[PDB]
């Protein structure tokens, strides 16, 4: 997250690491046995890492749970990152409590305008690099689709929405991939890509959500 601020410890609930030896991608809670990514974020020998703010650190809210089973979306194309989401089922359901809890599905789409919450340990800054060891959190809004396309030139579809600024300044970054975008308390986005970070004119892409509900219902009813 670059131009951020510190979230204050488990203040966000519903954030996952995903972690094979280190942090590599955020996730999403949405039950007690089911996390949600991004689909570029798949990798085998995932542990999904709950309760925590410092990753380096043990500070005893912490569920380390090893993944069972993880299921990229049938269509997902890793050119475009169309269709960029992935579940991921845990060996054993984690004990839910007020520092580690699910996060609701939408059950409408979220407006451009809409204000949202994004969260990650990704890199903090739009040139070079330096990985805060706690989490962070931007405030940002959908921006409406006509306004992202002329500005970035970025070819997006209709699984996709942008967020962030266009004057730059604040966006997600490398790190945060996978991780949530919450508006109105329910999940409506997903860290996807984007041009570098907070640069001008290059905002965050994120995978809408809402248009997959009826398949992560299917999926997690018969898995
Ligand atoms: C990969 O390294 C990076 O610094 C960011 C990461 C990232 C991930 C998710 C969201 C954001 C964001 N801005 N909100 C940033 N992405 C890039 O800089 C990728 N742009 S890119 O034009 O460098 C590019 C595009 C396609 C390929 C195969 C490789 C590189
Ligand atoms: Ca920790």
């Amino acid at each position: 997250i670059v131009g951020g601020y510190t979230c204050g410890a488990n203040t966000v609930p519903y954030q996952v690491s995903l972690n094979s030896g280190y942090h590599f991608c955020g996730g999403s809670l949405i039950n007690s046995q089911w996390v949600v990514s991004a689909a570029h974020c798949y990798k085998s020998g995932i542990q999904v890492r709950l309760g925590e703010d410092n990753i380096n650190v043990v500070e005893g809210n912490e569920q380390f749970i090893s993944a069972s089973k993880s299921i990229v979306h049938p269509s997902y194309n890793s050119n475009t990152l169309n269709n960029d989401i992935m579940l991921i089922k845990l060996k054993s359901a984690a004990s839910l409590n007020s520092r580690v809890a699910s996060i609701s599905l939408p059950t409408s789409c979220a407006s451009a305008g809409t204000q949202c919450l994004i969260s990650g340990w990704g890199n903090t800054k739009s040139s070079g690099t330096s990985y805060p060891d706690v989490l962070k959190c931007l405030k940002a809004p959908i921006l409406s689709d006509s306004s992202c396309k002329s500005a970035s030139s970025y070819i997006i579809t209709s699984n996709m929405f942008c967020a962030g600024y266009l004057e730059g300044g604040k966006d997600s970054c490398q790190g945060d991939s996978g991780g949530p975008v919450v508006c109105s308390g329910k999940l409506q986005g997903i860290v996807s890509w984007g041009s570098g970070c907070a640069q001008k004119n290059k905002p965050g892409v994120y995978t809408k959500v809402c248009n997959y509900v009826s398949w992560i219902k299917q999926t997690i009813a018969s898995n």
